[PDB]
């Protein structure tokens, strides 16, 4: 990465900004920009790149082989009882949430057993979180 | 990475900013920018890159093999009872949350058993957290 | 990394900033910038890079092999009883939370058993935390 920027409201290379109830009288502006950008990014010069994988088995007896990849998500229980008994009452529930395992951004790569990789891996995330807003 | 920037509200290379109720009278501005940027980033020169993996088995007896990858997420219980008994009452629940295992940003890479990698891995995250806002 | 910056509100290379209720009278501005940036970042010159892995087994008897990767997340119980008995009362619950294992940013890399890596690993995180805001 080169340039990652947080800007909440206003991004401006040049901003002549005037707010409300202003007397903008007798202003003379002269502006010159000579902006030059040169990028030479992510260059590879490989004469020879070799990835080699060999598995050899010879007169071998194999038994009881178990191979499990990542994320073995197994034997899990969720129990959220909600038992409400009522009699002659005044209920006022305005902003109440019951959230179970909510996914917002999930990013997973190359989640494997055997991997041979030559190169680049890049992730960028930019949001603004706001879960609950109740007036 | 080169340039990572936090800006909450306003980002400006040049900002002539005037707020409210202002008398902006008799101003003369002369502005010159000569901005030059040169980037030579992430360059690799490899004459020979070799990755080698060999597994050899010879007249071998194998039994009871168990290989488990990462994140063996196993035998877990969640129990959240909510038993409310009522009689002749006034309930006022405004902003109440019941949150269980909420995912917001999950980033995981290359979560494997056997990995051979040559290169770059980059992650950038920029947000603004705000879970609960109740008036 | 080179330049990581915290800016809460306002970031400006040049800021002529005037607030409210101001008499900006008779101002003469002359401004010159000659800004030059040169970057030569993350350069590698390898004539020969070799990664070598060999496993050899010869007439060997193997039994009771258990290999477990990282994050063996096993046999865990959560119990949060909420038993409320009521009779003829006035309840005022404004801003109450019940949060269990909430994920906000989780970043994990290369969480493996066997890894052979040549290169770069970079992470940048910039947020603004605010869990509970209740008026
Ligand atoms: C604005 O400039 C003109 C010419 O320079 C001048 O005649 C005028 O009086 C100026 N305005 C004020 C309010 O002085
Ligand atoms: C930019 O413009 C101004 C306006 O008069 C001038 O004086 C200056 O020489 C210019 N610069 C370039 C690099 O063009
Ligand atoms: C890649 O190409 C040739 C091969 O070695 C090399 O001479 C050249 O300088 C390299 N180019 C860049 C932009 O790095
Ligand atoms: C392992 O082998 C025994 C007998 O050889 C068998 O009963 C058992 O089920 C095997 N394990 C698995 C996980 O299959
Ligand atoms: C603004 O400038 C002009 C010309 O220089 C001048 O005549 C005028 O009086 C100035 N304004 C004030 C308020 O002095
Ligand atoms: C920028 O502009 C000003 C305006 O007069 C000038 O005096 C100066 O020589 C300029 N500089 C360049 C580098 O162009
Ligand atoms: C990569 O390419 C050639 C190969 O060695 C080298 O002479 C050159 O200087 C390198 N280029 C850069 C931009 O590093
Ligand atoms: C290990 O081997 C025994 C007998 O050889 C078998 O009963 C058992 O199930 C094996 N273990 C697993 C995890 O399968
Ligand atoms: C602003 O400048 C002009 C010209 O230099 C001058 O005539 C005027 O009186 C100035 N303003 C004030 C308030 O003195
Ligand atoms: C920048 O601009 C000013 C404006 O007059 C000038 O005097 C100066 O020589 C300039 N410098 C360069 C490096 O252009
Ligand atoms: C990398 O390329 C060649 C190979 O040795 C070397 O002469 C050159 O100076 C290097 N380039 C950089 C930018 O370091
Ligand atoms: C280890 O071996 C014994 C008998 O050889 C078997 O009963 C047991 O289950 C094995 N352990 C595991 C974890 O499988």
């Amino acid at each position: 990465s080169i340039d990652v920027k947080y800007i909440g409201v206003k991004s401006a290379y040049v901003s002549y900004d005037v707010q409300k109830r202003t007397i903008y009288l007798n202003i003379t502006n002269t502006l010159n920009i000579t902006n030059n950008n040169y990028y030479s990014v992510e260059v590879e010069n490989i004469t020879a790149q070799v990835q080699f994988s060999k598995t050899v088995i010879g007169k071998a007896r194999l038994n009881n082989i178990t191979i499990i990849g990542p994320l073995d998500m197994k034997q899990i229980d969720y129990t959220v009882p909600t038992v409400i008994a009522e009699e002659m009452s005044y209920m006022y529930d305005f902003c109440t949430l019951i959230s179970i395992k909510v996914h917002n951004i999930v990013l997973m790569m190359q989640v494997t057993v055997t991997t041979t990789y030559f190169g680049h891996s890049e992730q960028i995330s930019q949001e603004r979180y706001q879960y609950v807003d109740c007036g």
